[PDB]
């Protein structure tokens, strides 16, 4: 692993005392910023007392201006399922990211088929769709165990402040859609353009409220780098899910589901893929013996949004699971596509580090559980949506039995291996201990 | 621990080989049935290798016709909160039984106060009552951690058979109430007598369907004595909760809540207390040097129903939590009363054994969680219960927002210590290990 860099020199000598702990390193000088690499077994045996080059620079990070750290990576380049050297090389938490990502593809897999069978020849698609959700959570957890075998008051005042400015942004979005209706007001295509500039403004407000949430999480003085990012993700899916889901919410009570699917595909392709590849050309044209050349390539890395958008994709998977079926299929196309571009995007990365000790997606996981939770009553609530009073009455009745039958089916699924190998493995642990 | 008793003699010698394992015992002969006591430190040190007289006869049971096993018990007799020698003497699982029983009293404690404040001067009692339920589960679990610190197809064919005969008994109860209406048919007091004979018939059908469920669980060939009793309890609360809750269900859709409270108090006093003390007089009049006299007293022990009725008491706590408030207060009187009679009932027991290794009530615990779960929508569903169509419409609307606000408050409570002592305790474990 390497490093970049008066008080920098003196505290650099203070850092060299930490190099004098048990470390072995070297320096490299070019382009008016310092750089220092390192590599060191007996000291790694002391590291083995504290708790395989991935583990090596990993433990170097456990030891610790800027800083950093390929024929097997080229073996990935030909090779890109990928979980073996993906875990061995890319990392564990991101290995879960591509892993449960590919699981999200696997949930996407048989689901679109029955949706095509639906669109051939009506709410049973939504019912068994919710079943597909619960099963997706189910084998998500089961497979999570499988790869687990394969491996003070002013803060709450600011919480109320984020509540108030949050709903202020929400009604601001309501001004986006209502003023969008005024914008297309004075055939369908004027509203299509208003949806185009509207989702463009959503592309604006995503970075706007998003980096605003970076100020919300950055101004919270987070000591730990596990819970601060967690609640930062909580606000992220909060305002972001408000941002995305807000327009379809304006569609529902305040048809245009084709525009919703256009925003789905363009949000997949034109926004995420094309803008994401645009960022590679942004840094690229902004710029535009073996280990020496790779160290030169070092001059040439968040995950949560790349997690969260899949959440948004799951939010794509959930909400309009009410209306139109076929968005799941092309959604799965964007899934496998963004899987491949995710892989090559990881190839394009700025030297992403290791990340150890994680069971699952956690905040994202139970966040998805709650996504199903709000999703059921939500999509039902749109699904039902003189004597017309009694019509809406019967509508509310189907809402009710829809709710009770819905969660009843949810618990019915919730009724649902290698612990035998855990037991005999522990018997072997005492046996080798003997 | 002791024992009672041709092939009995030969297999008795086979048992004496198990006495020749590491055991020390003695025999005693009277009244045409055999009896053998036992007591044995080095062999108990071998028992300490396998995993304090309670632990002694406990491990004797771990070693194993009929069989069995008091100035500290008299110290309980004056002493009867009781958790110290209750755990030390009475046992751990039953110590949880009296423990979370007294916790159920503690939930009963401040709850009746606001109910009196209600009955002075309307659904907010039910709302905060559900809050009292969720908190009851909450500090039930938290206190459970606190005392935790202080310590193939034909079977499913029979499951369908129990379903069919179960609903057959349910409609049979519907014949009980409807034929009870025919019975009082040809002022209110004729219906009071019909309720009297009705609940008497419920007292019949409790033992009837109850021992029928003993045939359901006894004919299931249960190998283990942990899951068979669990599902036996599941059928027990199933048919029993159907039995009790069936009449008020007949009251609701098919006022008489005073008769419901009369069945509550009489079910507490006349049924449970008076019939229970009647069983002591049943065996008593059916019958009607220190260790010698106590061994003579040995000639002179289920728990689940004694658990389950509290469930029924919780089922008393839940359902008519819709209608009338003051049944909680006298219910708490029956709670403290049945706590005392529970204590002296444990004094009256037929030499109850030890029971180790249990975190909590389990089947009963999440059974109570589901009791709240069905309870919320249930009591709401009774609580809302030309243009009268639109009246029931608005009724259904309050049902809906009642449901969403209800579970919303439930999760709001579900947002909610000595693990520090666990950590420093483990630091002391390595330290004493050092």
């Amino acid at each position: 692993d390497k490093r970049f860099r008066r008080e920098a020199e003196f505290l650099k000598l203070k850092m060299p005392t930490k190099k004098v702990y048990h470390i072995s390193e070297t320096r490299g000088l070019l382009k008016t910023i310092n750089s220092v690499l390192q590599k060191i077994p007996i000291q790694p045996k002391v590291a083995e007392h504290r708790p395989d080059s991935k583990t090596r620079s990993t433990i170097v990070y456990e030891i610790l201006s800027a800083a950093y750290p390929f024929n097997d990576r080229k073996l990935l380049y030909e090779e890109w399922q990928p979980i073996d050297l993906v875990r061995k090389y890319f990392g564990e938490k991101v290995g879960l990211y591509f892993a449960w990502l590919g699981a999200y593809t696997q949930m996407l897999i048989p689901a679109s088929i029955v949706g095509v069978i639906v669109f051939l020849y009506t709410v049973f698609f939504s019912v068994f769709m919710a079943l597909w959700a619960a099963t997706f959570m189910e084998h998500w957890k089961r497979k999570q165990m499988r790869l687990n075998y394969r491996w003070r008051f002013p803060a709450y005042f600011t919480n109320l402040v984020s509540i108030i400015f949050m709903i202020a942004v929400t009604f601001a979005i309501v001004l986006g859609v209502i003023i969008y209706r005024i914008s297309t007001a004075a055939r369908v295509t004027v509203t299509a353009t208003a949806v185009i500039i509207n989702l463009v403004v959503i592309i604006l407000l995503d970075e706007v409220y998003g980096c605003i949430a970076r100020w919300l999480t950055k101004i919270e003085v987070p000591k730990t780098e596990k819970s601060f990012e967690e609640r930062l993700t909580f606000k992220a899916f909060l305002l972001k899910f408000v941002n995305s889901y807000t327009p379809i919410f304006y569609v529902a009570f305040f048809e245009l589901c084709i525009q919703l699917s256009i925003i789905m595909l363009g949000k997949q392709l034109i926004q995420n893929n094309l803008f994401e590849i645009g960022i590679p050309k942004m840094k690229k044209f902004i710029r535009y013996v073996k280990r020496k050349q790779r160290y030169e390539v070092d001059f040439n890395a968040g995950l949560t949004p790349e997690y969260m958008e899949m959440i948004i994709q799951f939010g794509f998977v959930t909400l309009f699971v009410a209306s139109f079926p076929l968005a799941p299929l092309f959604a799965l196309l964007n899934n496998i596509i963004e899987i491949r571009l995710d892989a090559k995007k990881f190839v394009t990365e700025l030297r992403r580090p290791v990340a150890i000790r994680a069971k699952d997606i956690g905040i994202w996981y139970n966040i998805l559980r709650g996504v199903g939770k709000l999703a059921v009553i939500i999509n039902a609530f749109v699904i039902s949506f003189k004597d017309f009073w009694a019509v809406l009455a019967a509508r509310l009745a189907f809402v009710i039995v829809f709710q009770n039958l819905v969660m009843f089916m949810s618990d019915f699924v919730d009724w649902v291996d290698i612990s035998q190998q855990i037991h005999k493995e522990k018997v072997l642990m005492v046996e080798l201990f003997m």
